[PDB]
């Protein structure tokens, strides 16, 4: 089964998922001098005041917080998007050292981690249908740098002991994802893919320019999770990021100058 190890990592994924070598794979390096400012792009509209978090889960490749997506409660609109996209989950990618961990890079700069807020287009009725469409998902990507602590992340950090190994989950209610956003919503956007199998080419990526800062003690606790299930040889969950893929026929747009 796929993973991030030497014998099952990203360089192997194309054997089971041949779309790994496709034309709109993610992540990419964002070349800030080649991205084009597009005045047609609109501000993002993030409406998370009514979000209902449900559960937090170690899925063996990351940890994720899931939300109730049965109604328009936490939605993303505007920017490059047509229509309304509902928040389903968020999860992170991070490194073994502070100089790596993000999936997207900016002028080849890697950040310590990257937060993905995954949303699906309500036109398609359920997330399984949306993954089959070129405009089915919108993922908001936020970089993490190491510095001052982020108070709104601490509730996540404190529960990670209870989901240390693959398949563990816990109730995780009343978590407000607004505490994870930077002050600015300036963004880059391009058409891309999921960065894990099945690598489907269904994602409008919206990558925020401004990182959030987290403390070294906060990111340390990510690195103590396990890829393995309980009672198996311990392997720390680190470096669960896919390296940058070829941009090919694509243009990255910026909402700012
Ligand atoms: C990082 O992993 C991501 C996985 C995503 C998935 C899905 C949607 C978004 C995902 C986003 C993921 O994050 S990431 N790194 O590209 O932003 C699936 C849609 C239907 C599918 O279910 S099925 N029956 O094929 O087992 C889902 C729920 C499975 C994975
Ligand atoms: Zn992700």
């Amino acid at each position: 089964h796929w993973g991030y190890g030497k014998h099952n990592g990203p360089e192997h994924w194309h054997k089971d998922f041949p779309i790994a070598k496709g034309e709109r794979q993610s992540p990419v390096d964002i070349d800030t001098h080649t991205a084009k400012y597009d005045p047609s792009l609109k501000p993002l509209s993030v409406s998370y005041d009514q979000a209902t978090s449900l559960r937090i889960l170690n899925n063996g490749h990351s940890f994720q917080v899931t939300f109730d997506d049965s109604q328009d409660k936490a939605v993303l609109k505007g920017g490059p998007l047509d229509g309304t996209y509902r928040l389903l989950q968020f999860h992170f990618h991070w490194g073994s050292l502070d100089g790596q961990g993000s999936e997207h890079t900016v002028d080849k700069k890697k950040y310590a981690a990257e937060l993905h807020l995954v949303h699906w287009n309500t036109k398609y009725g359920d997330v399984g249908k949306a993954v089959q469409q070129p405009d089915g998902l919108a993922v908001l990507g936020i970089f993490l740098k190491v510095g001052s602590a982020k108070p709104g992340l601490q509730k996540v950090v404190d529960v990670l002991d209870s989901i240390k190994t693959e398949g563990k989950s816990a109730d995780f209610t009343n978590f407000d994802p607004r505490g994870l956003l930077p002050e600015s919503l300036d963004y880059w956007t391009y058409p891309g893919s999921l960065t894990t199998p099945p690598l489907a080419e269904c994602v409008t990526w919206i990558v925020l320019k401004e990182p959030i800062s987290v403390s070294s003690e906060q990111v340390l606790k990510f690195r103590k999770l396990n890829f393995n299930g309980e009672g198996e040889p311990e392997e720390l969950m680190v470096d669960n990021w896919r390296p940058a893929q070829p941009l090919k026929n694509r243009q990255i747009k910026a909402s700012f100058k």
